[PDB]
């Protein structure tokens, strides 16, 4: 079996992208962040404390005919931007783009923090790392991609996401036509529980190509890309009255410039990232100072291609026993 499902972005920035997602029977449908850094499903519900409530949709358990309360499971989880959310868990049937799974583990948010009251359009986050970060006490819970895994007719999802535009992520199939040219697959480590890969390298604009291995992330819970400071500052030297603002929390530039793409390396086939995917607009209301898309990673500890990278690309999460991450131009 297969699944397919269009993913939209939340605002013009595309700070982030929902999904709608079934759950429930009769069907309940939330809209979702699909987020590839965490292993946790968890929505608004009908017990989230109701000032921590601002125009969500609530998962209701009491609705549904096939949701079970897990007897005495808890899952708490922080975000690392230092959001978070705990509750109580039950299970019922989640249903996305056409693809069922019985007995999934649904976390039901008690208390959210503000972060999450305060944007409207998510309705909850919907994991696809690997399982062992599930936040499930005292048992452990499989993802929603872990246990469609059996049924799908490959063990895959591809991450097919627009600039400013709708996209679309499909479970259990590679769509040949949504790319051009070929695919590269590079390894995974799954030892910290995410698809984690090694970049061969990058370039600023039509400069030279720089080879040098950058480990991080396919993370499409974040928004931005964050490198080293060394490859960070590369970029912004590049761009005339760049700086970094210790007010602000990262590097801003003149609205009026415009900005050179950053290319990065898949073993040897190289993504671009074009400048206009870097530009994240103004810092306040009226300003012409704007907020930059590549910032240092190294206040976090990771490096993290978030969404600004991987909406550049047609990306396949592989997850074959020897797990692959794949890469093509579109
Ligand atoms: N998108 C989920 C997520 C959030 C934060 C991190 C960090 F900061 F721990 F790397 C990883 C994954
Ligand atoms: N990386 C996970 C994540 C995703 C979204 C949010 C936000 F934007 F809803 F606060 C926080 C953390």
């Amino acid at each position: 079996s297969t699944g397919s499902a269009t993913t939209t972005p939340i605002d013009s920035l595309d700070d982030a992208y929902i999904t709608p997602v079934q759950i429930g029977t009769p069907a309940q449908t939330l809209n979702l962040d699909f987020d590839t850094g965490s292993s946790d499903l968890w929505v608004f519900s009908s017990e989230t404390t109701a000032s921590e409530v601002d125009g969500q949709t609530i998962y209701t358990p009491s609705k549904s005919t096939t949701a079970k309360l897990l007897s005495g499971a808890t899952w708490s989880i922080s975000y690392g931007d230092g959001s978070s959310s705990s509750g109580d868990v039950y299970t019922d049937t989640v249903s996305v783009g056409g693809l069922t799974v019985t007995g999934q583990a649904v976390e039901s948010a008690k208390k959210v923090s503000s972060s999450f009251t305060e944007d409207s359009t998510i309705d909850g986050l919907l994991g696809l790392a690997f399982s062992t970060l599930n936040t499930v006490s005292p048992t452990q819970q499989k993802t929603f991609f872990d246990n469609a895994k059996a049924s799908l007719d490959s063990p895959v999802f591809t991450a097919d996401l627009g600039y400013h535009a709708p996209g679309t992520y499909n479970f259990g199939f590679i769509d040949t036509t949504a790319y051009t040219g070929s695919i590269t697959y590079t390894a995974v480590s799954t030892k910290q529980g995410f698809w984690e890969w090694t970049s061969t390298g990058y370039a600023v604009g039509s400069g030279t190509f720089k080879s040098t291995s950058i480990d991080g992330i396919a993370d499409t819970g974040t928004t931005l890309l964050y490198l080293p400071a060394t490859v960070v500052s590369a970029y912004w030297a590049q761009v005339s009255g760049a700086k970094s603002s210790s007010s602000v929390g990262g590097y801003v530039f003149p609205c009026s410039a415009t900005l050179p793409s950053f290319t990065f390396g898949v073993g040897s086939a190289r993504i671009v990232i074009p400048g206009d995917y870097i530009d994240f607009g103004p810092i306040s209301t009226g300003s012409s100072s704007c907020f930059g898309g590549i910032q240092s990673s190294a206040g976090i500890g990771i490096n993290i291609f978030g969404d600004v990278a991987l909406k550049a690309a047609f990306v396949v999460f592989n997850g074959a026993t020897t797990p692959t991450l794949g890469f093509a131009s579109k």
